[PDB]
């Protein structure tokens, strides 16, 4: 079977660990160790084809899982304008580490269930445009979007590949 490797990267606090556990576990942490670092296997059929995902969890980081990951969920929280603002900083990393511009990667607005937005999403859709990456918002705790941010992005990863 075909195998990708994500790696899920973001702000401390934007619901990494949480949209990670829901997608593997099926189920919503409230509160997982914000420190700890760790990578998940889940077989899935996606568009047909039988995938193995090996998705890392970042806690923060290190050119090294830049340089292993072949995909990059880039999640902020839609109540935090700050983390937003960092998607640039994992952004240019990225860029950096791989030597290219057309990195397969998706811009996460996570926390969709909040009604305390400061980041809206035509602001999220404008900086989505400006990288040439999707758009998908999410939410850890009800589940909606899950699934497409993290298929989208196997989606961008097979694209690429197929060129
Ligand atoms: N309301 C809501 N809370 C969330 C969501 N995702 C994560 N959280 C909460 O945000 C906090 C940080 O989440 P966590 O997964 O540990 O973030 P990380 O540091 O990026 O891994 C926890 O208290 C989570 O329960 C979500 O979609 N909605
Ligand atoms: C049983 N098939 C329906 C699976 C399938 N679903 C897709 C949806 C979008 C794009 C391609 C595909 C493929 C394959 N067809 C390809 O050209 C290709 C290239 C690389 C792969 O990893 C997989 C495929
Ligand atoms: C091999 N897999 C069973 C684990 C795993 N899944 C991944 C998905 C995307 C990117 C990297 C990885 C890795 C590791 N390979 C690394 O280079 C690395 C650096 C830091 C880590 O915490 C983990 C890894
Ligand atoms: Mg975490
Ligand atoms: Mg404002």
């Amino acid at each position: 079977m075909t195998e990708y490797k994500l790696v899920v990267v973001g702000a401390g606090g934007v619901g990494k660990s949480a949209l990670t556990i829901q997608l593997i576990q099926n189920h919503f942490v409230d509160e997982y160790d914000p420190t700890i670092e760790d990578s998940y296997r889940k077989q899935v059929v996606i568009d047909g084809e039988t995938c193995l995902l090996d998705i890392l969890d970042t806690a923060g980081m290190r050119d090294q899982y830049m340089r292993t990951g072949e995909g990059f969920l880039c999640v902020f929280a839609i109540n935090n304008s700050k983390s937003f603002a960092d998607i640039n900083l994992y952004r240019e990393q990225i860029k950096r580490v791989k030597d290219s511009d057309d990195v397969p990667m998706v811009l996460v607005g996570n926390k969709s269930d909040l009604p305390t937005r400061t980041v809206d999403t035509k602001q999220a859709h404008e900086l989505a445009k400006s990288y040439g990456i999707p758009f998908i918002e999410t939410s850890a705790k009800t589940r909606q979007g899950v699934e497409d941010a993290f298929y989208t992005l196997v989606r961008e990863i097979r694209q690429y590949r197929m060129k």
